[PDB]
RNA sequence: UUUUGCGGUUGUCCGACCGGGCAGUGCCGCGAAGCUACCAUCUGCUGGAUAAUGGCUGAACGCCUCUAAGUCAGAAUCCAU
């Protein structure tokens, strides 16, 4: 079965514009702009009243509708993002070891870089570098704690995976060895 | 080891010495050059794409979900240097 018509609607408030030209959609607004190559999903893009945006396929399958949702989604991620922001929060957790952090931001670029030691006692250290436009913190609130804020939040929980997955305990009992970096919250920078 | 390079030495022959011949390289010691030995010495690189897997975002399926669109990492693998 073909459904002629599948519909969805995002709203845009007040205070961001829009653009969608060949399928690739930018977003700004008060905390900056963002952009999105969408060229490999067949949708038509429309203003449906004064402030909302329609997207529809047409003729398409379940394959092809799937998309629809997932489209809008994204887009209505970038709009949020746009306006109130994303902010990861992660907790430290051990069993004999402290985990060591430090966070820089590189001079000759504006990525933030990651530096972990004495994960599980080990002598290396694990290095990783931020996606742009992502900065990360120690919290000053709470113990053990870091904070990723940033616009996009394809990249902030892109870069909160890095940073969970460059910890791993290998060749042990995983139901024992606790010990890692695991993001603990996900929200918005505002409210 | 035919450098038949030097030395020693048996038998025989050149009358003796010296210096040599022959015994298909007489035999023995040392023996440079060349060849050669994990029997000696020197030297043997890092980029990309991935598989299994671990993930991000995210529908289908108002929830979920690494997957369906998209995307990150990743093997003595594959393709290059
Ligand atoms: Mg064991
Ligand atoms: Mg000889
Ligand atoms: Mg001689
Ligand atoms: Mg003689
Ligand atoms: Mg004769
Ligand atoms: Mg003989
Ligand atoms: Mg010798
Ligand atoms: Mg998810
Ligand atoms: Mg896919």
């Amino acid at each position: 079965m073909r459904y002629i018509h599948s519909e969805e609607t995002i709203p845009v408030p007040e205070n961001l514009k829009v653009s969608i030209k060949s399928r690739l959609v930018t977003v700004e607004g008060p905390r900056g702009k963002l952009q999105k190559d969408l060229s490999h999903i067949a949708v038509n893009f429309s203003v449906v009243k004064k402030g909302v945006i329609g997207l529809e396929i047409h003729h398409g399958s379940r394959k092809d509708v799937a998309a629809l949702r997932t489209v809008r989604t994204i887009i209505n991620n970038m709009i949020i993002g746009v306006t109130k922001g994303f902010k990861y929060k992660m907790r430290y957790v051990y069993a004999h070891f402290p985990i060591n952090v430090n966070v820089e931001k590189n001079a000759e670029t504006g990525c933030y870089e990651v530096e972990i030691r004495n994960f599980i006692g080990e002598k290396i250290v694990r290095k990783v570098v931020m996606a742009p436009g992502v900065e990360v913190e120690i919290s000053k609130a709470q113990k053990d704690e870091l904070i990723l804020s940033g616009n996009s939040l394809e990249a902030v929980s892109q870069s909160a995976a890095d940073i969970q997955q460059i910890c791993k305990v290998r060749n042990k009992d995983i139901r024992k060895f606790l010990d890692g970096i695991y993001v603990s919250e996900k929200g918005n920078i505002v409210e």
